[PDB]
């Protein structure tokens, strides 16, 4: 075991393949949803899959949560839990049978188990729950959906890309029951069948959702989603879903609102609401600041992109439309700066480099990118 820090937490973490896994990369991952929480401030919260459990430490020692439940299937991993926790709290860490138990200032509670039947022992009880899976979340999703309050917050990371991105067609429908779309917009695609999904499993329960932010970033897919209370919310929010018609020639992309396609070659269904909650994002650039985070720099980068890029579905890639059509393209700063000039709303998007969002017309944007 090696110490490490991250945020205002030390922990120790397997020297290696190892027995208990930990990623530093997703350190940025985790100040995200610490600044969020810092927003909307959830009492009692659940870290499912925590690892390590650097998660709820961080969420216990960075947030106002009040009641934290850090729980892993892993014996290896729960002794590590158990050891991390008490090496930022103090105080008597009382176990029983895979469970320990800290009542401090702020409560604690360590569970060796599978997260399924922990959510499933704790129905209507988080305010709010982190889903952070070794790749699909799906297997945890509805049981969290019963876990989490009816009016409750829902973060779901999906780090395994190829699914969502279009690369496993046969592995994205029977997870995800959705059909994806390859290519320069793989990565909004991705991400508004995830929240797709969870907006549908939710219906059954007479829940809707809110997104309050759901991005892209290097290969993983995070969305965190409020659930509304009642019928007509989840009748409201499955009116929100819809289809994706993309011609692989041209590069110009068609959205169809609706519970099914009318037409043939639809992609989806994928959610066609708002990625983010304009006013909790914004809030969140300035939370970021005046917090102590473990990649700060990156934290922002990536927020104050999200912040003031425009929430509309889909965008145009002036590289790929450009190799679809074979013409030649101006720069992206270039374009922008033509679009907002014409009068239309254009920013860069977190989702590619290459990739604008606009309000312009396809052949609008066309003609003002060729050379
Ligand atoms: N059914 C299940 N219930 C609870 N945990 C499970 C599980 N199946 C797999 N896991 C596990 O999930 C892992 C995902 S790695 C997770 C990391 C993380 N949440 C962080 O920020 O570090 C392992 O620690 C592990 O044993």
């Amino acid at each position: 075991l090696i110490e490490v820090q991250e945020g205002k937490a030390k922990i120790l973490i397997p020297k290696a393949d190892s027995p208990v896994f930990y990623n530093p990369r997703m350190a940025l991952n985790r100040d995200i949803v610490v600044v969020l929480l810092n927003i909307l401030n959830p009492k009692i919260v659940l870290d499912a899959l925590s690892a390590t459990g650097i998660r709820g430490i961080r969420f216990a020692l960075e947030t106002p949560a009040e009641e934290v439940w850090l729980n892993d299937i892993s014996e290896d991993a729960y002794e590590l839990m158990k050891r991390n926790v008490m090496l930022n709290f103090d105080g008597e860490l009382r176990e029983s049978k895979g469970r320990a138990i800290l009542k401090g200032e702020k409560t604690i509670v360590i569970n060796h188990d599978d997260a399924n039947r922990l959510m499933a022992e704790r129905h209507r009880y988080f305010h709010f729950i982190d889903l952070d899976p070794f790749g699909s979340p799906m297997e945890f999703l509805d049981t969290a959906l019963r876990s989490a309050k009816r009016r409750g917050i829902l973060g779901v990371t999906a780090t395994d890309g190829a699914p969502l991105c279009g690369a496993h067609p046969r592995a994205c429908l029977r997870k995800y029951l959705a059909v994806p779309l390859r290519g320069e917009l793989c990565h909004e695609v991705g991400t508004r069948i995830l929240v797709g999904v969870i907006a549908r499993y939710a219906a059954k329960y007479d829940l809707g959702i809110d997104v309050i932010l759901a991005y892209y970033k290097d290969h993983y897919f995070r969305a965190f989603v409020k659930l509304k209370d009642g019928a007509r919310k989840g009748d409201e929010t499955l009116e929100k879903l819809g289809y994706i018609y993309f011609d692989d020639k041209t590069g110009k992309f068609e959205l169809e609102q609706g519970f099914l396609p009318t037409r043939p070659n639809a992609y989806g269904p994928v959610w066609l609401g708002p990625l983010k909650d304009e006013k909790i994002v914004s809030k969140m650039v300035k939370e970021a600041e005046s917090l102590s985070l473990a990649r700060k720099k990156q934290a922002l980068k990536l927020l104050k992109m999200i912040d003031q890029e425009l929430d509309i579905p889909l965008f145009y890639d002036t590289h790929a439309i450009g190799r679809r059509l074979k013409i030649e393209t101006k720069k992206v700063e270039e374009i922008i700066s033509a679009l907002r000039e014409q009068g239309y709303e254009a920013t860069r998007t977190h989702f590619s480099p290459t990739g604008i969002k606009t309000s312009a017309p396809y052949e609008v944007f066309i003609e003002t990118i060729k050379r």
